[PDB]
């Protein structure tokens, strides 16, 4: 009990659709830098380590991607090491991450290698990731709906 | 905003060429050139910042000196210098009529092969020598913090040096630190090429623990194989270089291997709370393309060096030295015993044309006569040029085909030392 | 008497009515001129003269190409243990032990030759308890003339030397050079006919062009000697190409390369000196000894000389046994091998690899790629391999930027160290050493 608000550190915005029903989900927010309320901060290249050590920390990271995978990927998977708690903590932490499931089989095992985690796969499909408490908006709906235990 | 009214304004007495582009025409420059006075606009020192150290399969310079570009390049024939100069370049700056007479004037000598003067505007600098090192050194792209000084660590405390090495290749870092003295106490490896195993077991008497492909390490490895002292690392430069048109960068291809030296270093590097020393190392060709010179020093967080084998050596080799090597960006001292000249790595009863050879592919003028009769390099002169020992690549019955592709792609050994050369401060020797 | 079948001597030598050296051993016919070197028996005219050439021929697989008694090519049968290939026919091997042995011995899996197998009456064919001393001398005595033995000059004062003015017709690699400069022999001039242009380079790059280059050996005439001369020691070796029964289109001498030993010839007569002299001379020659015996008949009456036979195994790792002509003094001493010898394969490779066989033969696919295994995966032997084997210094044919072909080539077709270290050690007796 006595859970302070969320903050999510979204990526790739688009139509800001994660926001809406994350308000609609019945939970309030506390600060929310999203990149293409919304406090926008820079472009996906203009972010440094000082700058995460002052807005810290976050507890939730959004992906996306409906040309090079790689190019957002890696940026996501920088940021989300300089996210993660470090030594010596327990507060808890959300990742999750989006993308079709028309890709290439060495990018699948690439990427589920980096993040060190079992890929998970959701039917209309897309392929899913996460280290999240649970097992088109209704699938966001249905993803983010446990996210009120802890919060 | 041609260049043909900028060359008669500052001839007029009254203006200077670097409020403009010199390659370019544009005003509102950024930079200047390193090799005249000028300067460039923003996206036009770009393309200078590239293709500078390129050259021809001819044995020549690739591109313009002065635009760094041509349909048709005019190129000297002086003794080893490889400048080819533009077309149209000439007669906006040095005046017009020049076209017919290089042509007729046989041999013909560019503007830095003769003691030359304001010819025109082309007023080259009195130092441009030490000026064009500092164009690809010190540039500002977020200034990041200097490099963290670990405590002197004395002798009698100083474990063997626990190298780990990531595409080791033909054991070129191995070679260099038994040389300096430092007691390899343990060497991993990462290779993955048949030959090059058997160049670097028979020769080391296997002292190299060659392991597997870097795409099977997992995180538990690490802990089972460390604590490590170092992680020397170098990418396969064949993705994204200004050769192969193919144009893969470093987030399509094998430039992805660049985050896997970045992935285990993160696992190697000590935890938070301890006090151990933990360099590492990474190094790339200098001809890749503008988004990835700053792109893989803001994932490392460091600044690049520059380090040129022509000042210790007889060849052409200057790369990107990454890391945090204690004292790494002091000046390039030449060696007593380097080979600086090439009539010193030749056989008996040979004599050269050439005195500094220039870049080598995979596929190999000719550079030597022996006998009154004319003749190219042997294999087992490569090795002198790159530092190597004698009689080195003379392992599994490899012909030229193999000691040559295989020697395209290694470390200059006096390169290489210069850079260890301090690691002596923390490691036992000897 | 003659022309009759094996079965009457089988039965004859099987009811104690003859001897072993009354008849043929291989063919049943009289008059035993010679003795089988392996058993006890006797050889006619036409059978020992093609087991003379025919013992040393061995197969591009490391095995015989003909059976050790008929020495026809019928029909075979391998002995399967290695460091042996001497293999039987069927019609020799069941003859002369029993009928319905041939069935059972390819049954028999795997298969032993009898001489690997203990010496016993496996019929008639006893084995010689020496065997080897006397097919030594089998192959070095009893056929043609007595020539003169050789006079020997008279001891040259120990002050009174001079460097030797070798000619080396047809050097190679400089391997007389390289002995003469390992024995300790002061050379004073060196001349060679060599037309092998990466044969120049190796003589040249390794002994710093010490040696005085010549060009086709079919364009020197006499006053060319007449300026080059004296020389105190005329070397030679023919390029044993056509002059090998292996070829099946095989001229011989009087043709091809067979001529160029009336070159030496020539050469040989132009460069011995004239009457009323005391100067020391000596010369050789070197031809395989897979050859026509005619042939060898000729040359030996040529020069007039018995040649003598030296086999490489015996200082060596490797199968070669070639002849020697010449005047050198105490060409038939025993031979001993050296302390410093790299007598078996294993003291001739690399590291972190093992040798299987121990002394290796001179289609390249599961029985030639397994001379070496490495990791479980057996492969073939290097080019430093190779020249450890044949007894030069390591690392002495890299030059040219040539690779394995040419190496292994330009490797096969040369003298062997311990050999001619042992011909030439005698002659520190006559010229300045060190
Ligand atoms: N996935 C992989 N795992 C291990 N090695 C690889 C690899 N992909 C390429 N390599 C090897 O790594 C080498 C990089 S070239 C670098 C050579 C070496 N680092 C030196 O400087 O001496 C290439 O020759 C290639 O054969
Ligand atoms: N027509 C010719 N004239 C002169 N030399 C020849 C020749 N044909 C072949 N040769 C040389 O004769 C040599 C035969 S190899 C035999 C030489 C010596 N036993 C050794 O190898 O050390 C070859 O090296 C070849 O270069
Ligand atoms: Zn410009
Ligand atoms: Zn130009
Ligand atoms: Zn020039
Ligand atoms: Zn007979
Ligand atoms: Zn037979
Ligand atoms: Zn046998």
């Amino acid at each position: 009990a006595r859970r302070r608000p969320i903050r999510v550190l979204s990526l790739f915005d688009g139509i800001a659709t994660g926001y809406l029903v994350l308000k609609e989900l019945g939970i309030k927010v506390g600060k929310y830098v999203a990149s293409e309320n919304i406090k926008y901060v820079n472009d996906v290249r203009n972010i440094t380590k000082k700058n995460i050590e002052e807005w810290g920390p976050f507890d939730l990271v959004i992906g996306g991607s409906p040309e090079g995978t790689g190019r957002l990927f890696f940026e996501f998977y920088h940021l989300l090491n300089y996210s993660r708690p470090k030594e010596g903590d327990d507060r808890p932490f959300f990742w999750m991450f989006e993308n079709v499931v028309a890709m290439k089989v060495g990018d699948k095992r690439d990427i589920s290698r980096f993040l060190e985690c079992n890929p998970v796969m959701i039917d209309a499909a897309r392929y899913f990731w996460g280290n999240l408490p649970g097992m088109s908006v209704p699938v966001i709906r249905h993803l983010f709906a446990p996210l009120k235990d802890y919060f």
